[PDB]
């Protein structure tokens, strides 16, 4: 049988066939020696005896508020951000590895962009199991292990205060990356640029993008309705976008994101952006007016990809890890490191962002409590409340826990019913083994991995075997911390997809971060000071409660 089934290589270590039924462990750069690189090298084994738990670390960033609050105000603050941005990226592999086509190198694998990469091989075909080695010969039926731990009975909100602003950002965010193509099958991405290209709101395709602009002052198209500003309708922008048969071109709006018009909290943030995008325009126009269309408009969108990239890092990520410690973006802290500033997506980063349990059991705005048939295609909601009314609405509605199991809507729970069933077409490894990716020990039990003993009980006779349990239902199920959004699993293995993804941004280099490149002083500073209240406010004509976090 496939030797590599057994997954013998431990710490990074490739797994390589070899004669008729040999195998062996390149361990090169592990750290580690021997057959399987398990024999650690002096440095090493001292590194790895003297690193505090990952919960013992958590413990500190969460706690001694008095202190960071004197650390975040010195020197300190950078000197630890550095080590979160490069200790945390380092897992990440980049150039990276594979792909859905081949589990080993391949120049292909570094060329077609359309592939989403992986960080673990797949699970060989030819393993006794479908895990590899352990579990039963079936896996559990996707929708009913859905049913079972996922959907959601009672409302269970998320004890860090996350509103749906936060929720609907990271959705209308995340799919300017996470566009699987639905004619390639799955590992395969429209969204080639793999990061924070703003392709959400620009294309992600020229033609689509010079349709989406006015060719103008730099501007990108648009409409006025209720004397305010909204994208542009299909009509005037004839780009292609997703909305069900039987709505008319003149009732859709063109936005870079094909899916956005499926919701009114991302047609929102839409436009939102839209709005930014026009006004940086404006300001870069004034100084320099000697300026044509396409540096007016390439420039803007520079700066917003700044913005994006710092309201991310320092109020989006700061309101998720609930760190007492002040995190801080600032592509200068990487010049002295070795980095790579390039970023390719990973399936299993695709996996993993499936926050759907954020959403409510129902959508409040005000007085008015509308529902899922009433939300999810409206195609007025958003030009009736408004802007401000709506960023209002979403900022105080709480969002529902990741993490903990049994808090995913009916209305929704069909995805994470797919995104198991997917999981398997895409071959995932075992839950543990990614554990190990991510510098984690594997856990022993379902006792160990839930909070508890009947959940885990059941689980255990569906999985037959922890070491069967899944990459997903891993994910959603591992107990939570004190009371935090979600698990350890969750932040120690997609910080270092989140981190390495923002940071790995050709703007973030010492080649771009320039600020000529944002066309001076003006175009760098609203990067450098992006917030999420001035992304908004500064859009709007009156300023409601804006944050990440309920009030
Ligand atoms: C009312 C709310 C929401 C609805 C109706 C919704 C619906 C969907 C649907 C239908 C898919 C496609 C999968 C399929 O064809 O079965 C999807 C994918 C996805 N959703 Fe949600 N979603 C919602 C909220 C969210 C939120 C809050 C997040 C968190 C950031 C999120 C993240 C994702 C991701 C990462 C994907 C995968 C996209 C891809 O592979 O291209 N969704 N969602
Ligand atoms: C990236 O790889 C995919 C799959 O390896 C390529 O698509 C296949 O192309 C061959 C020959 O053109 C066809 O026989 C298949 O039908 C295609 N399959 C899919 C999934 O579309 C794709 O051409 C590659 N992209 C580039 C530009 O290199
Ligand atoms: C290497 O791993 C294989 C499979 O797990 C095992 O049979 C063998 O005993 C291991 N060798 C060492 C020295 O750990
Ligand atoms: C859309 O929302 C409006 C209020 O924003 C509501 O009056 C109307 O009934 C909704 N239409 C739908 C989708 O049922
Ligand atoms: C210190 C650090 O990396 O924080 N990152 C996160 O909390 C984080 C961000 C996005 C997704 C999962 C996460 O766990």
């Amino acid at each position: 049988v496939n030797p590599c089934c057994y997954y013998p290589c431990q710490h990074q270590g490739i797994c390589v066939r070899f004669g008729l039924d040999r195998y062996q462990c390149d361990c090169t750069r592990t750290g580690y020696s021997g057959p399987n690189c398990t024999i650690p090298e002096i440095w090493t084994w001292l590194r790895t005896t003297l690193r505090p738990s990952p919960s013992f670390i958590h413990f500190l960033l969460t706690h001694g508020r008095w202190l960071w609050d004197f650390v975040n105000a010195t020197f300190i603050r950078d000197t630890l951000m550095r080590l979160v941005l490069t200790v945390r990226s380092n897992l990440i592999p980049s150039p990276p590895t594979y792909n859905i086509a081949h589990d080993y190198i391949s120049w292909e694998s570094f060329s077609n962009v359309s592939y989403y990469t992986r960080i673990l091989p797949s699970v060989p075909r030819d393993c006794p199991t479908p895990m590899g080695t352990k579990g039963k010969k079936q896996l559990p039926d996707a929708e009913f292990l859905s049913r079972r731990f996922l959907l959601r009975r009672k409302f269970i909100p998320d004890p860090q205060g996350t509103n749906l602003m936060f929720a609907f950002f990271a959705q209308h965010f995340t799919h300017q990356f996470f566009k699987t193509s639905g004619k390639m099958g799955p590992g395969f991405t429209k969204a080639l640029g793999h990061g924070v290209d703003l392709g959400h709101i620009y294309g992600d395709n020229l033609e689509r993008q010079y349709q989406l602009r006015l060719f103008k002052d730099g501007k990108l198209k648009y409409q006025m309705l209720n004397g305010e500003v909204y994208p542009p309708s299909v009509e005037e922008a004839p780009v292609l976008m997703h909305y069900p048969r039987g709505i008319p071109p003149q009732s859709q709006m063109a936005v870079g994101q094909e899916v956005f018009g499926l919701l009114p909290g991302l047609m929102l943030y839409a436009t939102i952006w839209l709005r930014e995008h026009n006004r940086v325009c404006d300001l870069l126009k004034a100084e320099h007016p000697t300026w044509g269309d396409e540096q007016l408009f390439q420039t803007a969108r520079l700066i917003l990809i700044g913005e994006t990239i710092k309201i991310v890092i320092e109020e989006y990520v700061q309101q998720l890890s609930g760190y007492f410690l002040q995190l801080k973006f600032d592509p200068e802290l990487l010049f002295g490191a070795q980095f790579q500033y390039r970023n390719r997506i990973a399936m299993e980063f695709n996996q993993l962002y499936h926050w759907h349990p954020l959403m409510p059991d129902s959508f409040r705005v005000g007085p008015q409590d509308y529902s899922y048939e009433q939300f999810l295609f409206n195609t007025s909601m958003l030009v009736d409340y408004g802007v401000e009314a709506l960023v209002d609405a979403f900022s105080r509605q709480p969002a529902g826990r990741i993490g903990g199991g049994r808090n995913i809507d009916h209305h929704i729970l069909h995805v994470a019913v797919d995104v198991i069933k997917e999981s398997r077409v895409l071959r995932l490894q075992p839950f543990n083994e990614y554990r190990k990716r991510f510098g984690m020990k594997p856990y022993t039990s379902f006792q160990e991995l839930t909070g508890e003993k009947e959940m885990a009980a059941e689980l255990e006779e569906l999985y037959g075997d922890i070491d069967a349990l899944e990459f997903y239902p891993g994910l959603l199920l591992e107990k939570c911390h004190p009371n935090s959004i979600f698990g350890e699993s969750m932040i120690e293995m997609g910080a270092p997809f989140s981190l390495k993804g923002l940071l790995g941004n050709p703007i973030c280099s010492p080649e771009y971060w320039k600020a000529s490149t944002f066309g001076g002083e003006v175009g760098f500073n609203l990067v450098k000071t992006a917030t999420l209240k001035k992304l908004v406010c500064l859009n709007t004509k009156t300023c409601p409660y804006v944050s990440f976090h309920v009030p």
